[PDB]
């Protein structure tokens, strides 16, 4: 009912690879995806040695390839190879998201499948240092909780509250993006053909470029906690502490 | 073909008297509606003394309530007061914005005419200072000129290029938002009736209204320079030495 592919890359140097508490990345990130109830879970990868650890703990690999740069085109290479239909639902989950909940991941694509283009993942954000930390994405939502925008910048901006950050609460106010998406198969194809634009490659989010095309993303807020994933050594860290 | 209503507020106190060059500002905001070939501009204020003072310099001038205290509720207030039927255009030019070309408000009257609900102007930013500073408007743009967000925060944030403003150059890559858009009289009903959001209350950006509602704001890029319009004491004398 639904499908799961894991991008995931190796140049943190070696990332789907690190160790946490006794398991590579990749592992904990897999393992999420069966919990979630999914048809089935693929790890899509360009890399021979992710192919080793993978299969080795029993993972269906699609090797991409390396032409094939970014996430969505790995999803898209191993979407085609795995034979997926145009009407069948994806849910993209990046190999640097190792603790979305597993009911999170579903609730997604129920999301996406309750309504008739493209779903994503969002926590709040209650901590004013993680709103103002740049390695953050936050997302602005409208009424129907449509992402407006995403960035590294802090917003919504308190215009009259942000120079005064000692009496400054966040009270359902800021919304962390999280590296999870929900996709038909079919739109795919539309998404392929169109280029970046300079938001995407200014922010490093590859998300934009959907916004850019006019298109929509709807977001599900995540009811139980999603600790931030792991891009930088300082994430690992933090990471590695919750064991 | 289109009227320009200007709403001007009183409490910078005395906001719309304050002198540039021998004129208060809301003569110079004038004067622009005048130039741009308006085919009526009036002044909707719920000020007695800018009443008086408009009136004049010869304005037209509509008192509008109390009550009525955003800048939307007395153009729509003045709107009714002066008779406007629903296909006719209004361009509601701000009482801090003293300096926009003229040409630009036409164009921006032109380009919500030439497409079948709210258009605004914005303009490049090219100064790394102005990005940052959280007194300035910047507006993400969708590859069609719809405004994607409005924020204090500078956006599009350059996740590998922010933390060296010393390297950093803008090449077409940010705008600012200048206060003044284009609106069919029909459209104001509907935008009375939404309420207010979060994010317009965090930001004081009432624009935002429209975004969370679903609506969309088609954005004019001014040809000419539009320098920033006015709302504290170093803007006002940042204006007062253009001249
Ligand atoms: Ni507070
Ligand atoms: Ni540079």
């Amino acid at each position: 009912e639904f499908r799961v592919i894991i991008p995931a890359r190796f140049d943190l140097p070696g990332k789907a690879l690190v160790d946490i508490a006794g398991k590579p990345m990749i592992q904990h990130v897999y393992e999420s995806a069966i919990k979630s109830g999914a048809e089935e879970v693929v790890i899509a990868t360009d890399d021979k040695r992710i192919r080793q650890v993978a299969e080795d703990f029993g993972a269906v690999v699609c090797m991409t390839s390396s032409d094939h740069q970014s996430g969505t085109e790995r999803i898209a290479e191993a979407a085609v190879a795995l034979g997926f239909e145009d009407d069948e639902i994806i849910v993209c989950l990046q190999g640097d998201e190792p603790l979305i909940p597993p009911d999170a991941i579903r609730k997604l694509a129920e999301d996406l499948d309750e309504h008739d283009k493209v779903a994503s993942l969002c926590t709040p954000i209650t901590e004013v240092d993680e709103l103002f930390n740049p390695h953050s994405t936050k997302v602005v939502l409208n009424r129907r909780n449509y992402a407006l925008y995403f960035s590294h910048a802090p917003i919504p901006w308190g215009r009259d509250t942000f120079s005064d950050k000692e009496n400054l609460q966040l009270n359902g106010s800021h919304y962390r993006h999280v590296g999870i998406y929900a996709y038909r198969v079919g739109f795919l194809e539309e998404y392929l053909s169109w280029d970046a634009c300079p938001a995407e490659k200014m922010e490093a989010l590859e998300q934009l470029r959907i916004l850019w095309h006019g298109g929509r993303i709807h977001m599900v807020v995540a009811k139980s906690k999603c600790p931030p994933g792991v891009d930088t050594e300082e994430d690992l860290e933090r990471v590695r502490a919750y064991f």
